[PDB]
DNA sequence: GCGAGGTGTAAATTGTCTGACATGTTCT
DNA sequence: AGAACATGTCAGACAATTTACACCTCGC
């Protein structure tokens, strides 16, 4: 089930899992998307233990794309994850009409962006 | 008081709290219980009663009293923005391309449909 | 060759939960 | 009063990161 999987994990591993869901990256670019986020330092001593533990779980596949880069994609569990917390993120969040006409200005602001 | 600088570090854990209440504020046990659905398997009250507490102090969530032995927990506006903040993160990595969307505007109508 | 890029890895520190015991409250 | 309801609290146990050192590789 998509939704055993998506439970459990820390919230810095589903947020390699959104950063991957955007698009597949090598490590130390995840790294740098997610020292956006945090805006802090992220050490690297811990990010690829936990895109270790994401591909020993299924949910990342860990390519090579040199001899010293590797390439981690989301692998079809992993996207189930993802769309399965976000399926419950927005099951809580669209609780009535204004809730709903915000996450479709959301929706198409991205969409429009993505120009 | 930006909910980014407060929010982005929670753990899972408490960033489930915030989604629960951003449905509605509960009282402490009821969250307990939609926490349990979504998790598949019990959650020990000593977990959840200390992270509403730190919540709580973070500004995220306001605890009030209905009577002497429950508390109503709600999204402090800082808690709403925390919400919406975190879905705004996910969504820009999801909505990579006219499917991804559609997907997600399919999803919210299914939502839209259950609320009647 | 040399420096920078990319990743591997673990002991010690720090962060958090588990598995309780516990106190007041509302109900019948 | 008896019993479930609601929350409080925390020490022992467990989960996690920090902070290093470390090894190979591509670029110039
Ligand atoms: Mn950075
Ligand atoms: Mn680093
Ligand atoms: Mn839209
Ligand atoms: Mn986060
Ligand atoms: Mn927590
Ligand atoms: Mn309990
Ligand atoms: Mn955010
Ligand atoms: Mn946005």
């Amino acid at each position: 089930d998509a939704r055993s999987d998506a439970r459990d994990l820390t919230a810095f591993q589903k947020n390699i899992l959104t950063v991957l869901g955007e698009e597949a990256r090598y490590g130390l670019a995840i790294k740098r998307e997610l020292e956006e986020y945090y805006g802090e330092e992220v050490n690297h001593g811990r990010l690829y233990p936990n895109l270790d533990d994401l591909v020993n779980k299924g949910l990342v596949e860990k390519s090579e794309l040199d001899k010293r880069t590797n390439e981690y994609a989301l692998t079809n569990e992993g996207f189930d994850a993802v769309v399965d917390d976000l399926e419950w993120t927005l099951s809580k969040f669209v609780a009535d009409a204004d809730r709903r006409e915000r996450v479709e200005t959301i929706v198409a602001d991205d969409a429009a962006a993505l120009e």
